């Protein structure tokens, strides 16, 4: 069976599984199990599946090179999925909540969940809830006899417990930290002494890295009993790498790429993110530069957005990204050579992750 | 140890266990170190911690007639502590959030969490994520040598999904199940046909009796390695049915409790809620009731809410609610003779526990 139609033949049973059991067990009628159903797939269905089927991916390396009879195969490639389908169950939830949070408009090419009409704010929120509720149905269900399901579960919520915290600093990022105060209304930073390189790295590897990379490759490790094939040290060095880069592709596309192509209206700008464009450009600004970049940057005014675009282009940050990216292969390159060492196939495998995430 | 001065104690360390650990692992700040802290005092203190204090008095009852070293009691109690901490954390998340989608004003005399002026709901929405991930890191850190570790976070996840369930059934309660679409802006009930007590009763059996009775009482059973000394069965029906009563009264105190007392303005007629005043109403209500009910309920003028009280006052309900709380003091009275049989000290707990819910 290709992965991919394995991949969303689960997706199926997964979802067959957890609405009988809302009737069985939980009292349902149809038509709310409707609306779940409803719910699942769109907020769950319609991206590429990259975090999921590298699950799948990993599990597949290591079938290739190891002994099992074909139950075994079987059952190794049922739980990657089922896997798989928690991490995208868990990025659906975030989607949710940090589409409702920011007053997302669209997500790719639709409504943000909360702005369909039969959902509202009420009952998003409590459906992004579900969502996050479900993962842990399926691995309790699913992988109940597992001898990894203390390591998967005990991954899985630190992996949740990092995306939570890197929420905080994401949406904390334009902020002066020494200015947070529960009981003040927190005001824009003038300064942006906070927009550095290191600040930058500490949010994206929280908020991004750790659900998109690390935990889709030691869930593949976990289902395959195979974390003794890897230095896990080395596991994190390379997710965090692949993971920052991944970050700061989108961050340029939210403000480059056309908005029929992004799937919605990017508004970085506009939010005052710290974003890689931000950072570098403070980089490398003169004080003029920097100035105009004070007096226009976190505004709506279409106008002010669009001369901070300008100062993007004018300081040739496509020069940086390209000295970035090319630092970045450098580094991953070395990352995947000490990880032969111990396992080709998972070398490969984050070499296909690297590929997938590079030329995306 | 009087149990509150332990209860309290221990929630000192396990603040200061988290907020640590965000520096040494996570890389935090003073500053969002800080703003956590806050967050936590804010949302997680200034109730009465009967859910948390529960599983410290069940905990307690079981040491009174087993033997152990005196490790061993303060080991126990260390445990309940924290656990019943995992509750309080749990339920300061859904109050975070269900505030944040009710669009309420007050909590306990102070603004809800997401209207305070350094919040916002930007951050209020994953400040309850975080509040529901620390329920998990508690559990893994305190409870990782634990025998009844999987029962325990098997036990949390089964109650938290109850939960979520339990809010889309409360926040749907005025739509007509048929008609719930994500698609199409949803109308409140017309003939209020769904409002009876069968529906009344799945409503608050999930939103309310799993984590405030149901899972306080089992985690203490937990802790104390005494699930055997109960039959699970006995303790779900009186979980529920203690449960019930207590979300009937919370009904009944919205409606006619001020709101100096209540610490909030009560909105359950305006929100068009199916509350046990309500569904009791429409069950006794002539043709002519029962069309003023209509023409008044899930408003925001204040005349017509003055309307559905007077309504109310004037179907005598006092009437029905002493009939409803005899049936409860009379069945509560028969399933703790039920508990008896096989553990005394369990009964007495659950005979506690209806006592600080019935007289409070
Ligand atoms: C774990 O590896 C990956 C690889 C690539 C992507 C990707 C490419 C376009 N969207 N997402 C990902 O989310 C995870
Ligand atoms: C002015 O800033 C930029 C920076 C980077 C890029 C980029 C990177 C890969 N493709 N395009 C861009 O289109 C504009
Ligand atoms: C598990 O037992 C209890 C007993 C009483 C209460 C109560 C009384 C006033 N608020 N809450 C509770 O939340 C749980
Ligand atoms: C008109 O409806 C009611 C129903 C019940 C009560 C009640 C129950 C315990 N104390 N008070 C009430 O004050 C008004
Ligand atoms: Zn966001
Ligand atoms: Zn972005
Ligand atoms: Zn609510
Ligand atoms: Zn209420």
């Amino acid at each position: 069976m290709a992965s991919m139609e394995r991949f969303l033949s689960v997706y199926d049973e997964v979802q067959a599984f957890l609405l009988d059991q809302l009737q069985s067990k939980y009292e349902i009628d149809p038509n709310r199990a409707r609306y779940l159903r409803i719910m699942m797939d769109t907020t769950c269905l319609g991206g590429k599946y990259f975090r999921g089927m590298t699950v799948v991916n990993v599990a597949e390396g290591f079938l290739a090179v190891t002994q099992h009879d074909e139950a075994t195969k079987e059952r190794i490639l049922h739980d990657a999925c089922v896997g798989g389908w928690m991490i995208e169950f868990l990025q659906a939830h975030y989607l949710v909540e940090d589409d409702i949070m920011d007053g997302s408009v669209m997500r790719r090419g639709k409504p943000c969940w909360y702005r369909f009409p039969g959902v509202t704010t009420q009952c998003a929120i409590n459906d992004g809830i579900i969502l996050k509720s479900w993962t842990q149905i399926m691995a309790w269900h699913y992988f109940a006899d597992r001898p990894f399901l203390k390591d998967l579960l005990c991954l899985f919520q630190k992996v949740d417990y990092a995306t939570a915290v890197g929420q905080m600093y994401d949406v904390t990022s334009m902020c002066d930290s020494n200015k947070l105060d529960p009981e003040v209304a927190q005001p824009m930073t003038t300064d942006f002494a906070e927009f550095t390189p290191a600040i930058y790295k500490r949010i994206v590897k929280y908020k991004t890295t750790f659900y998109t990379y690390l935990l889709p490759l030691v869930m593949g490790l976990l289902v395959s009993e195979a974390a003794a094939s890897v230095e896990m040290n080395l596991v994190e060095r390379v997710a965090h790498l692949i993971g920052e880069y991944f970050q700061v592709q989108d961050d340029v596309m939210d403000c480059f790429t056309p908005p029929e192509q992004l799937g919605k209206v990017g508004t970085d700008i506009e939010d005052a993110k710290c974003s890689w464009l931000a950072v570098t450009f403070l980089g490398k600004a003169n004080a003029a530069q920097v100035a105009e970049f004070k007096a226009n940057y976190g505004e709506k005014d279409p106008a002010k957005v669009a001369v901070v675009k300008r100062l993007y282009s004018k300081a040739n940050l496509q020069a940086d990204f390209a000295a970035y990216e090319a630092e970045v292969v450098r580094e991953v390159e070395s990352l995947i050579e000490q990880l032969k060492v111990k396992s080709p196939t998972f070398a490969e495998s984050v070499a296909v992750v690297w590929e997938k995430t590079h030329k995306r």
